[PDB]
């Protein structure tokens, strides 16, 4: 299967790539990391940082989750992420995203043993 962990780092994690993301990367990734099998899922991030340090948000600055759940925490420090956002023309299959790059605190609830991220909630 895929566990709740694993989920998210397919989703959302993109270590490998600093902050160069093409206007092509969005088009490529939502569809390499199948977030457009089922249909183009409207809006998703990635986070360039280590798997490392996304972890460590678990331990950082504890806030509530957009869902009223308390178990979100936002990261002390600005990560480099890119935002996916389907575009207007976009139809299914064919999924086409605007790609943009930003550095921003990012949100994430965390769940489990070990405590680790299992979605992605914000960017502020
Ligand atoms: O800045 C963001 C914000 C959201 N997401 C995505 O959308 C979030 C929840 N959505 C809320 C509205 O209903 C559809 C699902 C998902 O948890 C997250 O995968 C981002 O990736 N980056």
């Amino acid at each position: 299967k895929e566990t709740a962990a694993a989920k998210f780092e397919r989703q959302h994690m993109d270590s490998s790539t600093s902050a160069a993301s093409s206007s092509n990367y969005c088009n490529q990734m939502m569809k390499s990391r199948n977030l457009t099998k089922d249909r183009c899922k409207p809006v998703n991030t990635f986070v360039h940082e280590s798997l490392a340090d996304v972890q460590a948000v678990c331990s950082q600055k504890n806030v509530a989750c957009k869902n009223g759940q308390t178990n979100c925490y936002q990261s002390y420090s600005t990560m480099s992420i890119t935002d996916c956002r389907e575009t207007g023309s976009s139809k299914y299959p064919n999924c086409a995203y605007k790609t943009t790059q930003a550095n921003k605190h990012i949100i994430v609830a965390c769940e489990g043993n070990p405590y680790v991220p299992v979605h992605f909630d914000a960017s502020v």
